[PDB]
């Protein structure tokens, strides 16, 4: 499907964004998400068109979190050093906290020396988010960012496309959605290509 391999021709590191949605158990503050992602709340608010940094986020509200993304071998990642809180697994952390922007596998692959369930509260575990950075061909098109977005079984391209202000075809071809198996109930990361940061709806 979508290849998350380091472009051979374009720089190894870059700035893009990953998509995160407000979650009603705990992540309904900017503070929640900034602590989850190690960035300032204003950077998120600026990237998400939020004009008041103190307003609560409504459940499911779309947000763009700026991340800096680099090469770790032949694949692109953006690592977040997350400190362990009480009762957190790799699986929990990566399917609810980080909202499937990373799978348990790659996490415990770049976090050796550890027991995936005996995590002592207060240890640094690096959470490699998925991200790609513009190939040379991306940049010659005018693409400024490949935003990470977690495709679920429920999304349809027209809604997401109008949300990010792109064509359906842009999404479909960037992710080779023309022979891609949505049968699998899996969630998988994809890349929205955008010529500029989009002007997200107000709530
Ligand atoms: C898909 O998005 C379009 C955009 O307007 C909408 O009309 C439609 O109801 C959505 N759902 C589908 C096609 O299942």
């Amino acid at each position: 499907g979508t290849n998350f391999s380091c472009p051979v021709d374009s720089p190894p590191s870059c700035d893009t964004y990953v998509t995160y949605f407000a979650q009603s158990p705990n992540f309904l503050t900017l503070t929640s998400i900034s602590d989850l992602f190690d960035t300032s709340p204003l950077s998120i608010a600026r990237a998400s068109n939020i004009k008041d940094e103190n307003q609560n986020l409504v459940p499911g509200q779309l947000l763009l979190v700026p991340v800096t993304c680099a090469c770790s071998g032949s694949n692109s990642f953006s690592n977040i050093s997350h400190m362990i809180k009480e009762g957190e697994s790799y699986y929990y952390l990566s399917t609810t906290s980080y909202e499937n922007l990373t799978n348990w596998e790659t996490v415990q692959d770049s976090n050796p020396n550890y027991n995936p369930y005996l995590l002592p509260v207060g240890i640094k575990v690096v959470i490699p988010l998925f991200c790609k950075c513009p190939s040379n061909y991306h940049l010659n098109k005018g693409i400024e960012y490949l935003i990470t977005y977690v495709w679920h079984n429920n999304d349809n391209v027209s809604l997401v496309a109008s949300k990010f202000g792109v064509s359906t075809q842009d999404i479909i071809s960037e992710n080779n959605f023309s022979h891609q198996n949505f049968t699998a109930a899996t969630n998988f990361p994809i890349l929205i290509p955008v010529t500029q940061l989009p002007s997200l709806s107000q709530s």
